[PDB]
């Protein structure tokens, strides 16, 4: 019969699923609501706990995705999930749900390690039911639990002040790792043995929760992929409150004060905040005007709550409490779907270095680079060959390497220093499940990845003895990362502890460890930014 | 100093004179001057109507608004598009039927000079008259340059298919514009019986509207498309029109019952909300989910049965259209930057193998309409004869372009022709130094970059080489030339032969040229494609 | 191939439909506007004139009805519908439509007679396609239109003035039968022979068309089925002015002048407008306060275009035109159906004079019968017996007699006196397409003659031989009085002309011909009335 749990406040039923080649089904509980739903007085304000229920809640239907531009965000969702078919999901402000697949036999008494899974999308789009954790459960014997959070307006609007501090998709985060603390136990997960992992604003969430001390003992390992916080534009430093005042006109609000936007604000209702979002155009890489001003998503602040100051200030600390960190990068963040979902402005596969001076200006939100540092940045990236078809190539190198690259590294050596384990990895793979529209040149894009982390070989047909072995190997160091806070195991490749000797590991047809990941990068961008 | 007052049919204006170095006689500028009523609450979606008459005089001196449109988009382009100095930033409004006049000749002196109407661009959804300045062209050519607008998007092609709203309301503004200029021309130094009309890419389209209606007879004797005719599919909706207006109408939150409760309600809807429904609609943009078959990029030109009577194909099948001389033109990259650069095709590689190129086509449908069982073939044929991945997405680039323009605009040409009208063709090759900076320089004739020379960028901006310069000139000459004779040609300039059976043409470029047969392969290969 | 015909404003497609047993098929057009859809500025404005298309349009799907009350109309239409199954139909201001059934080979020419059907509902609610044409147009071979009309506040509201005459929906009848005369020989029909025929609010349509200088010429033939212009409740007598204030009101409007209550209804949503009608509850008896206060229905009025004085001074001038008319009235009018739709209050086999009483005052709007008269009327008909059953039984005829049967006899006998051809009926039979709610002991409701004049035993499954005769003689009857104006005929029985001797046909399983139709009763309520 269907699984029935008890939790905190009150009993759910999931259902059974299994999965070839494992005789213990894995029991699925979708749409568990963490928290109240952040409606009417509740929006721009942090999560409040969920309020309890007589008798036995149904979990067995997919929840609703938090508001969001519906066609980027289904895009996306097709892009990146690793189940055969993309599950259409309705819109709502009345999002804050998280799905549980758990593959301990609930009858008996578990204490598996819980990876609590944290989507990317730039903090605009995206939902936790495009990830299905059937096979990670099933293949690894974890709890898999995928959350959501407020994103866009609802999630990140700041004033920069009490009134509205913003971080509330972040204090979301908190709130889903605080019930996974209380509840996990009743479905056979370790409460002691937490592992928070994302990829892009998903790694950038768990970047910041590993600097944040409200996140302090709701998680025990943590793991970044494509995105750590110093990813500059997913965290707004400075004063924020233009851009608030920019939204709230947008949206036909008064500007008199912060109170009086908010209360504004807080009146209209989610279509008419998704009108102003669009409006917006965020997600875009704006052409017109000074790029300078140009804000393409609304993320991360310094609300004295969640941060206490910059990541780049709170990674000199060496002294917080630690936790195993594994941080990584893929061959080509910057390859073609980042690109592609910011409608960024290449067509031709040979590129000057005076378009490419004016490209990068034009990417400042993305980049932040002075006007007067782009000849130098360019110059050292291009100026290299006299090949304009490589040129073009090293120019999606220098975003990439801006974006992720030297931000991952950096944040990875002040983990190191800070006396934690380190680990790193670079991942070079041209998975089967790319989209039909992606060149086949493109190897290790963006969110390539994520279809061996899920198992995605497991649930969609066609993959070759390569892919499928990939994403064995995937898994299997990830989820000894959740047990040991080391992905070594018998079986695998040796992946050396990120110390002095850089040691990291490059996964991909062929993987092997390999030291010194962007030595050189660090150093170019460092002096770069220093002047 | 003092300004020049024209007496109108409907009253009297006000302009300002404007010298432009190299010419004694300064060019009398009138901005905004009203051609027909606002089309506002009950007018909307209906044909235009003639503007109120005023007393005393108006104050033609302040550029006109733009029609409502994506602000965003249409503010882009134009800073693309002007010829002009600095971009004028305009505003939005649906009181947007005005024209802008620009004469060279002495207004205290009769003069007749030929008359140059100029439709802009922009899909149908966005674009603006002010973003050119005619006051080059004038001053250097001795015509009157008129730059019109006319609605665009929803308000100007919202259509039931049906007498509810038929639609093409915004050709019916360029009908009125045409029609204000018979009555009005003389009075700015005019010849009324010399009317040219001349448009690039959908004003391209429109102009060959033009020449295909009755509605449009007698009100011009020459015709120019740029870049743009009737046969671009995608600005031609043919079939049922039914499901987009539904689709409109349920996005603007409005029942579908029946075509009259549709047009009703929309009636009702404010600006902002249209604006809204057309920036949910998410216009001129490539829609990468779901069936590309479905994809409505934009809102257009219809069959009618007042502007047109049938598809342009069955009207040039039987030689039923104005018989004008026509000057049919392209540039040799159309798809080369600007318009994958604006409706976001996800080219970042740069690169492109046929497997991706197959792809891609597909979902370019609702720009090509190439069958899914035919794109296997399409794609063979373009990038079959190289391995190279970046040549091959400078072919599928062309197979693009061949298809929305190339072949569309001689197949047109010879209908043209074979009607025994005086037809001239050319292809442009040049990459103006007014073009964006985020535009590599590899790209070379790319859409639009034809309209710096036309419009005299050279003489208005800075920074024109002396090639550039003498380029501009030409253009001008020829266009000119073309509008007051019904031929481009005249001494000093290189020898532009008529499109005759022979099939010449004229490359214009660094090195402007007579040639022959323009893309006589490509529309053989793809007249016989589109047969199955 | 479809049928395509050509109208003053363009070309209209239809459909071919075979009826067993006949060669030639019938040609079928739904949903040809007649008019400009009443929208906007249109609402309280007479019917203006269509606009022409292009091509061809196609016209074979069935056009929404009037809004009205749509649990109501849909009620109506189940129960009046003459084809197998009913027709769900959609709600719309944009409702000016008629449907036309023709027999005639269109290939040729053919000049059939038209027969125009104006459908009932007390001009609140109703629909055309509830009445399918195609046996009536088939076995007697003449073109049938069925035509709409604007209903309720958007067919009759009046402020008494020129701001507001009302009666749109009646000259939305002109507007039909107009069209008719204009395009019906492209359909094989003769404008010079068109016979306008209806029951209920239909029937007094008709009734109210024969008193109208607006329809001169528009009609040669006249048929009422149960319903005339002296049928009090359709008609409002006296200062129409509060009730248009009590519309105004009910609708947020404010009432300061004629002009300000119709400027601000113009402005309300059709929604809102529905909710208003919701709101007064018509169709419905009203058990509160004083019974004379209440309005069931919104109908017609005297307006000065339509009606230039009331029926009853039409009549008396002999003011009208002296076409054939044929009038008639069910045995038990106010059966069931009526009671049943109006919530009138009646759920025992029995009842007493007092109860009576008390009742046929709370009928007011219904018969105004005077409180003082009441005493009177009610021991008139209760009074002759002390069968409880029975009385109750000759209680729904007083109301029936009130409502119908004497108003009808008028009219008949004023058209006579007028020297114009004259013909009555009384139907008598209980369809087997009624109701099953409806108890058998009941025959001749309201509504019952509908089956046969339509040939629903020819449409619907399995009629009994009985009913498929009574039907073919009933069109038989109805078709010859539309081509000669006398419904007699080779093979029928003998219907007598409705002259001084007063002859009537008794219509049932047994016909036959009889004298005096309903003779004590109008002299008992005339008397009645004149005190
Ligand atoms: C005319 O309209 C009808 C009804 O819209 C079309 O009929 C087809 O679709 C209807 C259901 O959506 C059905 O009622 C019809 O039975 C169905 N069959 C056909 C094709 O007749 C019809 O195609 C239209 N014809 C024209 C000339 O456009
Ligand atoms: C919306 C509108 O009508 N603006 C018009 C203005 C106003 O008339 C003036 O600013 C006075 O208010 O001036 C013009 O006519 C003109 O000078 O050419 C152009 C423009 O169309
Ligand atoms: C929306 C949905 O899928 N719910 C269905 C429900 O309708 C059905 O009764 C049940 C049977 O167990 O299965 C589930
Ligand atoms: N996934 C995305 C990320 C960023 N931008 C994006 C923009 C559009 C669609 C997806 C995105 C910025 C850096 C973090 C990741
Ligand atoms: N997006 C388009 C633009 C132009 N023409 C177009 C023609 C067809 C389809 C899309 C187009 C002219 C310049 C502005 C952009
Ligand atoms: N009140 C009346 C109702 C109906 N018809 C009527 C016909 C005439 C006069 C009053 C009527 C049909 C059913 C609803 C009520
Ligand atoms: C739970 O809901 C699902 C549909 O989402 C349904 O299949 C199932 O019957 C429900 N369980 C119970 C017992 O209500
Ligand atoms: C005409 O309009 C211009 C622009 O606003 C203004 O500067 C000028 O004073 C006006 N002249 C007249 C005639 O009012």
């Amino acid at each position: 019969s269907p699984p029935v749990v008890d939790t905190v406040h009150g009993k759910v039923l999931g259902k059974f699923v299994s999965l070839e080649g494992f005789a213990q089904p894995v029991a699925i509980f979708l749409g568990i609501p963490f928290a109240k739903p952040p409606l009417g007085p509740l929006r721009f304000t942090p999560p409040q706990p969920a309020e309890p229920w007589s008798f036995v809640k149904n979990a067995t239907s997919y929840p609703p995705m938090c508001t969001q531009d519906p066609k980027a965000g289904q895009l996306l969702s097709e892009l990146f999930t690793n189940r055969k078919e993309n599950i259409p999901l309705k819109l709502s402000e009345d999002c804050l749900y998280l799905n549980i697949y758990t593959p301990a036999d609930l009858t008996k008494k578990n204490r598996l390690p819980v990876m609590v899974w944290i989507h990317g999308g730039g903090l605009m789009v995206g939902a936790a039911s495009t990830y299905d954790g059937l096979a990670l459960a099933a293949h690894e014997n974890v709890v898999v639990v995928t959350i959501q959070y407020r994103l866009g307006i609802w999630g990140f609007f700041s004033t920069g002040d009490e009134h509205s501090r913003g971080n509330w998709g972040h204090l979301d985060q908190v709130a889903a790792l605080r019930w996974v603390q209380d509840n996990i136990a009743s479905f056979g997960g370790n409460p002691g043995s937490v592992t928070i992992f994302g990829e892009s604003a998903g790694g950038e969430s768990v970047s910041v929760l590993v600097l944040s001390p409200l996140a302090k003992n709701l998680f025990h390992r943590a793991i970044s992929e494509s995105g750590v916080a110093l990813t500059s534009v997913l965290v707004k430093k400075g004063d924020v409150k233009p851009l608030a005042e920019q939204i709230a006109i947008t949206a036909g609000c008064k500007t008199t004060t912060s109170a009086v936007m908010v209360h504004c604000l807080r009146q209209k209702t989610e279509e008419e905040l998704l009108e102003t979002t669009l409006k917006m155009k965020f997600l875009s890489l704006d052409l017109q005007g000074d790029p300078r001003e140009s804000q393409p998503l609304l993320g991360t602040v310094i609300d004295g709550m969640l941060l206490l100051k910059t990541p780049e200030e709170l990674q000199a600390e060496r002294n917080f409490h630690t936790v195993p960190y594994m941080v990584g990068i893929n061959k080509q963040e910057f390859g073609w779907l980042i690109p592609m979902l910011m409608s960024y402005p290449l067509s031709e596969g040979q590129l000057d270095q005076k378009t490419a001076m004016s490209l990068l200006w034009k990417s400042y939100p993305l980049v932040c680079i002075a006007k007067e540092l782009i000849p130098e940045a360019t110059e050292k990236y291009l100026g290299g060959t006299d090949d304009t078809v490589k040129k073009k190539d090293l120019f999606l190198d220098l975003i990439a390497d801006v974006m992720f690259g030297v931000p991952s590294v950096i944040v990875a050596r002040n983990h190191r220093d800070a006396g934690a384990p380190t680990y790193m990895y670079e991942f070079q793979y041209r998975p089967s499940f790319s989209s039909d529209m992606k060149p086949k040149t493109v190897i290790g894009d963006h969110g390539d990845e994520l279809f061996s982390v899920f198992g995605a070989p497991f649930l969609k047909e066609g993959a070759s003895e390569e892919e499928i072995r990939l994403s064995k190997m995937v898994m299997k160091f990830w989820a000894n990362f959740a047990r040991n806070g080391n992905p070594n195991g018998e079986g695998l490749p040796h992946w050396p502890e990120y110390n002095q000797k850089e040691g990291y590991l490059q996964i991909g047809a062929n993987t092997q460890a390999a030291q010194k990941l962007k030595d050189k990068e660090v150093a170019f961008w460092t002096n770069l930014f220093a002047k």
